């Protein structure tokens, strides 16, 4: 996350942390995710396509830190990895950039909800918030685009939604953005998502309850003028989600 503020998992308990085994014992961070249901985490597809085998992957919950074991956390293996059949990578864009992970532990159980671990609700269909709505992104992504490293502590920030009409501008993303994608940004372009945040949530409060409006997907440089963050428009993928569960 570019700018923003640090946080713990108690502020964003649905947040999930996805790591991949090696290939010689090493365990590196891959992407974020959101627990939508006890056995189901949702992520982005582009996160896994290079190494799309579930046995490679580990998923932790109730984890506020990157390489340090947070108290109250739970570790999970991927029982099933479900990438979106119609996915495609444009040079910049990622189409249908949405993934489902079925989680289970070594004891073969899903999550137990705790103070540090809780599900996020999904929108009602096609029911997105008004543009300019302040909305919340979370992840262990780069603090600045020049950084090699990801931050050790979890971060979150605020971004305001942008109408499609607006994001369609050639000045912005031109053609690249579709209506299954959302844009968001800080009016100053001061804070943003970045690499490593991908798969992580975009949670707007809608109808007096918090709601998973988007999944961090792509962007040209973290936090640059006239280049918002682009997120998978979750309201648009509800049947796919529903079915694949
Ligand atoms: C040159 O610097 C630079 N570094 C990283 C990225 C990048 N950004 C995002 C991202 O979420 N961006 C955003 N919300 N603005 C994102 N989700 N993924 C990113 N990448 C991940 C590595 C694979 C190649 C694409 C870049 C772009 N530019």
């Amino acid at each position: 996350i570019i700018g923003g503020e640090f946080t713990t998992i108690e502020n964003q308990p649905w947040f999930a942390a996805i790591y991949r085994r090696h290939r010689g014992g090493s365990v590196t961070y891959v992407c974020g995710g959101s627990l939508i249901s006890p056995c189901w985490v949702i992520s982005a597809t582009h996160c896994f396509i290079d190494y799309p085998k579930k046995e490679d992957y580990i998923v932790y919950l109730g984890r506020s830190r990157l390489n340090s074991n947070t108290q109250g956390e739970m570790k999970f293996e991927v029982e099933n990895l479900i990438l979106h059949k119609d996915y495609s990578a444009d040079t910049l864009a990622h189409h249908n950039d949405i993934a489902l992970l079925k989680i289970r532990s070594k004891e073969g159980r899903c999550a137990q909800p705790s103070r540090t671990i809780q599900t996020i609700a999904l929108p009602s269909m096609y029911n997105d918030p008004q543009f300019g709505t302040s909305c919340e992104i979370t992840g262990f992504g780069k603090e600045q685009s020049t950084d090699y490293l990801y931050p050790e502590q979890l971060k979150m920030t605020v971004v305001k939604l942008i109408s499609h009409r607006e994001c369609q501008q050639p000045h912005y993303y031109g053609s690249e953005v579709t209506t299954k994608m959302l844009c968001a940004a800080d009016p100053q372009w001061k804070t943003d998502s970045c690499q490593g945040d991908s798969g992580g949530p975009l949670v707007c409060s809608l109808q007096g309850r918090m709601t998973l409006t988007g999944i961090v997907s792509w962007g040209r440089g973290c936090a640059l003028k006239d280049k918002p963050g682009v997120y998978t428009r979750v309201s648009h993928f509800l049947p796919w989600i529903r079915s694949h569960t």
